[PDB]
């Protein structure tokens, strides 16, 4: 992705788009850590760069090259996966779309609006209704001001690395207009659906999985050898070509010439960022409708594209991969060397990161730990140093309970000396002993239980 054009929103007629809400806990000073809130305003004494340069720098550019033989075949044999699904291409109706069905959770109430509406002050539940379904004011508003508006630019609001924070890095996230992103609902929403149902290596995704769960799953569907990496500002560096091959597959799925054109929506983009307006050429506009299970297909696409272009008579069917944006975790039965696929990618415009075993891989920033009682369970296991950084801020200590609780179901993945440890910590602030906190035991058997139904 590139940056095209970039001036002042005053001189085109636009306004103005409007510190962080993370402070420390009452347990910022019980357990140990480095990150912060990620800088959100140019004049930071904590920068060691030029913020809006640091911000934008992701948009490394693109290449500018046609869809190549080894794409198509790519496109071909991913495309032969996805049809086993019966995705189907229709609409979804507008109710389901908006406020809720099996595997499309109902539109988020409390994110930007976007364009105009935040211009207007007007929120999404100045539209919409949970308790209602109301649709009237949807449609008056969809019809008032169309589709394929801008979107609007933040800055992401979230704990950062000493580096990250020094260095300006912040990430940005999109907001689509709630024009656009009902009308995305609608136009691929039981693609969504679909995706959301079914994580795995037949999707290639794990969009929408409950690690607790699904983990046992994946040294199943990968019983090779291991190839496993991540990216360096994957979505902003995704040239055009990579969205052609997206469009031909989605039309290889029955989508019409006329249902992907909100790819060239997502590709070729307009944006305000703050006082300015600036359009985009390439690069996944992150937090869009549909962005994260973009990116897996795309990532699904660009793999097979470069173990076809290294490794000519490598065989697909019996490659297996799952993706989560640009995390990707696979197999093949033979070894593969990552480096020449990373450096194969660096001529697509990519920044590809990769001996990797069970015990030392990671996906979604968990380990892979199979219970030493049954072994074909497996624990997915976030490092206690991730768990102790999230305890140390809240956005709003009136969730402390529900903050706490969550990073109990992730932490006694970690064994239980661990997990003690860490109630023992959260019990020294008296916050933490009028917290209703799970015990090992409980966590554990009703983990081992939800193997049982389904």
């Amino acid at each position: 992705g590139e940056i095209e054009f970039i001036e002042s929103s005053k001189d085109a007629g636009f306004p103005v788009i409007n510190k962080t809400k993370l402070e420390p806990s009452v347990f910022h000073q019980v357990f140990e850590g480095n990150k912060e809130p990620a800088v959100l305003r140019s004049g930071d004494p904590r920068l060691k760069a030029n913020f809006e340069e640091a911000i934008f720098s992701k948009y490394i550019g693109n290449v500018n090259t046609h869809v190549d033989e080894y794409m198509l075949e790519a496109v071909d044999h991913y495309a032969g996966q996805l049809a086993t699904l019966d995705i189907s291409t229709e609409p979804m109706k507008l109710e389901d779309a908006v406020y809720g069905t099996e595997g499309l959770e109902a539109l988020d109430l409390t994110t930007s609006a976007g364009y105009p509406y935040v211009a207007l002050g007007i929120k999404k539940r100045d539209i919409l209704s949970k308790k209602t379904k109301d649709l009237t004011k949807l449609k008056e508003c969809m019809d008032k001001y169309g589709l394929n508006l801008p979107m609007v630019t933040y800055v992401k609001d979230e704990l950062r690395s000493i580096e990250k924070v020094a260095k300006g890095k912040s990430r940005l996230i999109e907001a689509s207009s709630l024009n656009d992103s009902v009308a995305m609902r609608q136009t691929f929403g039981n693609l969504y659906k679909t995706f959301h149902l079914n994580p795995g290596v037949v999707t290639g995704s794990a969009v929408g999985c409950d690690p607790d769960l699904f983990w046992s799953k994946i040294p199943v569907m990968l019983d090779g050898h291991l190839i496993a990496f991540d990216y360096s500002g994957y979505d902003a560096s995704l040239s055009p070509v990579w969205f052609a091959c997206l469009k031909m597959i989605l039309e290889k799925l029955g989508y019409t010439h006329k249902e992907t054109n909100y790819i060239d929506y997502l590709c070729n983009s307009h944006h305000l960022y703050r006082d300015k307006h600036y359009f985009v050429r390439g690069g996944m506009p992150s937090g869009c409708s549909g962005t994260s299970i973009f990116n897996s297909m795309i990532n699904n696409i660009i793999i097979r594209t470069l173990m076809l272009k290294v490794y000519k008579g490598i065989d697909l069917d019996q490659f297996r991969m799952i993706a989560y944006g640009d995390d990707v975790i696979a197999s093949y039965p033979w070894p593969i060397d990552a480096s020449l696929l990373a450096e194969a990618g660096k001529g697509y415009g990519l920044i590809m990161t990769p001996e990797v075993t069970w015990t030392n891989v990671t996906f979604l920033k968990r380990y892979f730990r199979a219970d030493e009682q049954y072994p074909f369970l497996v624990h997915p296991v976030m490092p206690m140093k991730d768990i102790h950084e999230s305890i140390r801020w809240t956005k709003d200590p009136k969730n402390t309970q529900d903050h706490v609780r969550s990073l109990c179901l992730l932490a006694w993945h970690n064994g239980e000396h661990e997990y003690e440890e860490f109630i023992r910590k959260i019990r020294s602030v008296p916050v933490g002993r009028c917290l209703t906190l799970p015990a090992f035991s409980t966590l554990r058997r009703k983990w081992l239980d939800s193997f049982g139904s389904s």
